[PDB]
């Protein structure tokens, strides 16, 4: 079969990029080997937040309620229901994409694709052809080379565990090990999170990773650093004791891996188009997602950027504008792309950090303003917890050239300041807007 | 007669933030305020609302949503008096807060009642004092209706004084105040019924919003009555209370509030000694620089007839003093596009111009209008799913935002940086150019299509 336009991928980048090309008269195939929505909607964002809000539900229970005057036993928590609950919701979302690729004509082929040559891929024994084909493979989870590590699940065996174990253990500290060590020991379990470096969240600006040292300290889970895993036993009565190169050891029901994830462009015949991988294992693509061969392109967490789903729709679509839509130039720019992690509490980061914005412009031309208070919703219970912002100036002019902040509000505050960051605001456009109030989102409307 | 630089009257929003301001440039102030520090909105208004607002949050979660989620919880009880005592020993904190930032800045607070001697002259106590600046910020207070058996009802101040929470509460005006205590008391479990005047909630916002609203009451509580004018309140043998409407509606519940209006506090302070002029409904009237017509008297806040949010009062009390004081003669603040977040169940955020208003002041010709409407996603994995819709009002070729309107779980904490692009005048190209943040409700505003 003949196709003006092929993805392989049914997730983010694919989704985004086949339906937006369909829409200017080109005739698409999506090529998706298990479900539609990729790791985004199946085992990423979506199941993270329905488990992030049922943590928040459990701690308005058991934590905050009672000092509002709730006097209340949780009979049972039922684990079945919950995932009964956020199953059926994945199920409506993947017949909503199905819809969506339907009403604009794109066929879409259930089967894993590789590459028989530039041009030309064999999917389910048939070979299909086109004259402009998007990688769009996403990752996978990484695993530790030690012994044991067949014992630790990573974070796509966390979503299909069938009851939540007493003692838990998460490998790693980078956003996604953060998150799923937040929303454990929210709903319950014993939770340690090892973290390799000195520090959880070490690339984001320091106000956060000390903000989240202090809650969890506080809250849990039991944070360790500067923890390198070592081996994994499993000790007869079942349990699985994490061994560590410095010497420390902790016994836990389940250990899950969240050092990493790796593109998954290594079983696709790469090779036999002629595409460029570097050491990672990362498609090369320049600017306008082209990879070195003239008709393929790539985007998403296979290239090695930022790995975001709405990066992935918005590089997806602004290729599909530059190929169908005659705009040569039209292209993501990759700075200035906000990020909240939910964690807890949830944090919203776009920009430079301070360290950043030292280094690049120098002491001289930096002014930081910064803001500490205690979450309204947690300043009449005796589980107060911080929130901090800070914003970060450069010049004469106060050009905000980053935006930080951890608490409760930041995961719905942030979009409306990123629209801001990116028209060039400067702390007077920000302290000429009134506030809400209120809110945690009037702090940076009036810092001073 | 002690003699200030400047003088506040009122000790709120507007009072406490003009004063710390000038204080700030080295004039020696005094702040006159007759009950607590803090004013409407600490004491009985924004701040004890919110924390309310929260407390019916939790006791949803438990109730409502919990239960699809897995977790099955008995409440064993609810303790009213335990809310009250955290809520009451905040809003203590934060009066102590504003102490110590009064005395650092050597404003001498007097507790009274302050009333004009003469345009220079006011009197507190039996001691008089003379300033060469006034600032008259002395709020509003809640209005009753004139109808037979209102002394039994109660208003919202009376809502924050409640000794425990009455098993049937109707609420009269479907005004802002009303339509966030009518979902505070339906979401901690009282039978709750809210009476509207008119067609709809909310007449004055956009029109999507109404119509929501009706939809979520309709579907959870409270319930809605509409075109509901009412009669007289009757009570009672056992003490309940029965609202007659005018066309011949009843309803019998245990507490009645108010929540019909508020009318200016300026009719005590003998104003007319003073010689500075007030409209017809009561409240001092003011230009672009909150001047009255009495050269060196000044008013800034509700009772002035501006938009009542604390916020507004704050901001245009702050540039008075930096107008006056600070040598910047032309500061002042501008009234437009000022944004509101209503702490209604779900809550509403709005700024800017609504579609009718944009019609009528552009025409239907220039006006393109963007809507989204989705379940918020805290609410879709349950039986108790809940509307989220948006929308984005544009004007002109160049599609500049005129108007941000939405109604949904997380609409509280979006709309303030919405409204500083709405300021920096963004077209829709800039919110389509900015990369969504996944999965959040606040996203949609860039992805409208
Ligand atoms: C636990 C977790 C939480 C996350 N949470 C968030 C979040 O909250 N917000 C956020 O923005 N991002 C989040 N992410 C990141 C987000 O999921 C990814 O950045 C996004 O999914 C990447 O899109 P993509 O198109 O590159 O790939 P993917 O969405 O991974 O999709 C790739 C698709 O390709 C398919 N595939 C692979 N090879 C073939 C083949 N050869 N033939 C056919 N089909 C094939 C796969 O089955 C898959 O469906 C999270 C990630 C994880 C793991
Ligand atoms: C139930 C409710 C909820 C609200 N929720 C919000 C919200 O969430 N967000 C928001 O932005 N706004 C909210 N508001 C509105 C906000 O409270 C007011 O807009 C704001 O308080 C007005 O400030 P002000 O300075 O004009 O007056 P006020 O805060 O009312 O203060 C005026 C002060 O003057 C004192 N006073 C009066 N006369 C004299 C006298 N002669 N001598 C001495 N002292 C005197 C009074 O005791 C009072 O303390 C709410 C209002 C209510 C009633």
């Amino acid at each position: 079969k003949h196709y003006d336009y092929i993805a392989i991928g049914g997730g983010s980048g694919g989704i985004a990029s086949i339906n937006r090309a369909a829409m200017y008269g080109q005739k698409c195939a999506l090529i998706e080997a298990k479900e539609l929505g990729g790791t985004c909607v199946n085992v990423g964002c979506v199941p993270k937040k329905v488990m992030w809000h049922a943590a928040q539900i459990r701690e308005a229970i058991h934590m905050y309620g009672p000092d509002y005057g709730f006097d209340t036993t949780i009979n049972k928590f039922n684990w079945e229901t919950l995932i009964a609950s956020r199953t059926a919701y994945i199920d409506r979302i993947h017949t909503s994409y199905e819809n969506v690729l339907g009403k604009n004509n794109v066929d879409v082929i259930k089967g894993f694709a590789r590459f028989v040559d530039a041009k030309t891929l064999e999917v389910n024994g048939e070979t299909i052809t086109a004259d402009h084909i998007l990688i769009a493979t996403g990752g996978r989870p990484s695993h530790p080379d030690i012994p044991g590590v067949e014992y630790g699940i990573d974070s796509d065996g966390f979503f299909a565990l069938p009851a939540l174990p007493e003692r838990v253990a998460v490998v790693g500290a980078g956003y996604i090990g953060v998150e799923l060590g937040g929303v454990i020991n929210g709903l319950g379990a014993k939770t340690h999170l090892f973290e390799m470096f000195d520090a959880p969240l070490p690339s984001f600006d320091p106000m956060i990773s000390e903000t989240l040292v202090e809650v969890m300290n506080a809250e849990g889970p039991q944070l360790h650093t500067n923890a390198i895993p070592k081996a994994v036993v499993k000790n007869t009565d079942g349990s699985l004791t994490l061994e560590l190169e410095d010497g420390r050891s902790e016994t836990v029901d389940c250990l899950i891996w969240a050092i990493g994830r790796e593109p998954a462009n290594d079983n696709i015949n790469l090779e036999a188009a002629g595409v460029k991988t570097n050491e990672k294992g990362y498609i090369v693509v320049d600017k306008y997602q082209n990879t070195n061969i003239e008709g393929i392109y790539a985007v998403g967490d296979n290239t090695g950027a930022v790995e975001l789903t709405p990066v992935a729709v918005a590089a997806g679509r602004r290729l599909s504008e530059r190929l169908f839509n005659n705009k040569p130039d039209e292209h993501l720019d990759y700075s200035n792309i906000p990020t909240v992690v939910f964690s807890h509490p949830p944090i919203g980061t776009v920009g430079l950090t301070e360290p950043q914005a030292r280094e690049q412009y120098g002491d001289d031309q930096v002014k930081v303003y910064k803001s500490s208070f205690t979450a309204m919703y947690t300043a009449v219970t005796t589980h107060r917890q911080p929130c901090r912002m800070k914003l970060v100036c450069v010049g004469s002019e106060e050009k905000i050239v980053g935006i930080h902040g951890i608490g409760f509000g930041m995961d719905e505050m942030l979009q409306g300041f990123a629209v801001a960051l990116k028209m060039g605001a400067t702390k007077k456009d920000f302290d000429n807007t009134v506030a809400i109030h209120p809110t945690a989102a009037e702090e940076f409307v009036t810092m001073r």
